[PDB]
């Protein structure tokens, strides 16, 4: 069954993306002498991991690797309802296992928050929701524009274009909200570490931005 | 009307480019303990944001995302006069809204200059004009060479080539003039923060470099 | 003979990859005042070196540049047994010469460990084996997915996709195990410097991950 | 005349490459409080500048942008003797003007060495020659392999492949010899600043590596 292979591919792609990207945010200086946070390190690891998984799994399941983008294909009627519920569950379970593996191999002195997205202390959760909405809007718009069959002027690697869209979201919003733009990426480490503060903005935010991006492209710009 | 969709696309592309790129230049250490400025952080965010917006909006409006490059298409008779005045206004308004959104979500202690381009204290404004002229000249030349229909040996992603041209301009001229090469990118935060020092070099500079680049390519090198 | 040219190409590609990548990990601050380790420096040098050698030598020998990936083509029956033993020996000898050249030109005060992969002090060798297994699994899967003739939706540079897969492995596992994912890359400097601690995990790890990746792609996902 | 346009293109491409890349190496901390040298900053600026100029000027003059690579096309009989002497002179004059412009706009307190390549104090000039030879060998081999008409499996941007080859040379050899791999890039600032120490290794080194790379590819690997 091609459907079972697509669900397995989504689960495996999420697991690798979460393990590699959340591992790169580990502060190896520890709580004693924390090292300065390398923003280029985190931004490229997240962005290129997405570009790697889309290259690896694009032709098997579509390479959504995101619950927010999965919801957008339902609002645009590109995938079925039955496919979405299995896609989202696989993404959520892949992040839980991926974060769980990272917690097992990471030394206890450098675990820290295990990459849990948090709103800045001086940032209101209302401002946090807006930041996550926009960064996901630019990501979903890029995916829709990069995968439009009617287009002809599309050049280069589609996966690399999607990855850099993720990278610029991190280069902006790491110190605002953590630059999640992926409900599964935030759900994974939150389950493992039990940090549940302002978690709803990481579901409401990316999903609203995804639906707005998909609807604008499919029904306004290129109908 | 396809014209209204092109004007809207230019406004939206500018808004995302300004918000994400100017947000990355925020010094989160504040005025108390400023952190060292990460030049790779700013350069890639600006460059890849342009590569993202050209990928997103190239087939809708042409993806100018710059008043300077818009003027070049008029001098080369690639766009009409009526299209340019609506393009420039949309770019200017998109940067104002994009910078205004950033000012709303940025904590007051880390706002700083809000990404306003400034000439170096030891740099004469005459030297500042020359620096901006050249970095815009290499950007417009790349765009013209990447979008030449008569060429055959063009390979790879056109948007990624345009983005790296922006990135190398930042890797050079951040500490000279701020590496603007975009009159709208400088006009936006200047309106919000009311910093208007040496603002004319960010219009005269990029425009002269753009016109020189477009004329040299279209009428001297590849007529 | 085309076979002799392929063996020579593998030897030369490994030599350049080892010399350039291991040179970038040299801490020029020395043992007196060590400089902070630049992770982006090491990650991109390793990743782009692979993308450079695949571009240079892909059409001559296939551009394996890795004993682990060479074993995967045998388990998938893409290369012959006789070709593999000559490929692995050339890779091992290329890394020894490449590391030997680096040791000759590097000043004695900054030689340090000469890029020998080591397990973290707080990391158990069992955890070290798991980390190396996964990072090689994502690398071999990318290579197999990027070089599948049956695929049609493959876009962009194949070599650049393979390089970024290496880069994200380094951005994750430099402080865990050294992010080897290449038995030859670890065998080379180990011979020169005589550091042989936990060396078996750099052969058992990458090979098991390579075989699992090749078998899953060729016999489960895309049979 | 197409010949005059090719010579002008080589002069202009060299001028932009030298000005932007040498500007990025300026230590803005000055001699009072020097800032730590950002290696990723210098490596990407040099590499992406080459990728930008090849994209800009590849179809006009071939985009050599290097005296060493120009000599390789003569040894391989890809260009004529008369074309080479005009190409090399344009490259040398472009670097002199490009470095001269940079010296004019750079504040006197941060000029420093103006990007002059120097051998490390603990490095023997004999070791310096070897380092420059190899990094140019991998650059010329990439150019020859990326521009082989007989090849079919070439994918992605050719200019981006050439740029990353330059970038990995810098990520290795900045602290060894300065990572010149371009006789013009070293000749330019040397004339302006009058620093002439071990200058011969920056001509003998890159040229020997270029000739070895071109001969091996054209007459041994792919005859």
């Amino acid at each position: 069954q091609a459907f079972w292979k697509a669900v397995t591919a989504e689960f495996l792609a999420m697991l690798i993306f979460v393990l590699l990207s959340l591992g790169s945010t580990i502060n190896w200086g520890g709580t004693e002498k924390p090292l300065p946070v390398d923003m280029v390190l985190i931004s490229l690891c997240f962005g290129l991991s997405i570009a790697t998984m889309v290259q690896c799994f694009g032709h098997i399941s579509g390479g959504h690797i995101n619950p927010a983008v999965t919801v957008a294909m339902v609002c645009t009627r590109k995938i079925s309802i039955a496919k979405s519920v299995f896609y989202i569950a696989a993404q959520c379970l892949g992040a839980i296992i991926g974060a769980g593996i990272l917690y097992l191999v990471t030394p206890p002195s450098v675990v820290g928050g295990l990459g849990v997205t948090m709103v800045h202390g001086n940032l209101t959760a209302g401002h946090g929701l807006l930041v996550e909405l926009i960064i996901t809007f630019q990501l979903v718009f890029t995916i829709f524009a990069s995968c439009d069959s009617k287009r002809t002027d599309v050049t280069g690697s589609i996966a690399l274009a999607i990855g850099f869209s993720v990278a610029i979201g991190h280069l902006f919003a790491i110190n605002y909200t953590g630059a999640s733009m992926n409900p599964a990426r935030s759900f994974g480490p939150a389950v493992i570490m039990g940090n549940w503060e302002n978690h709803w903005i990481y579901w409401v935010g990316p999903i609203i931005g995804a639906v707005l991006a998909g609807g604008l492209y499919e029904y306004v710009f290129c109908p």
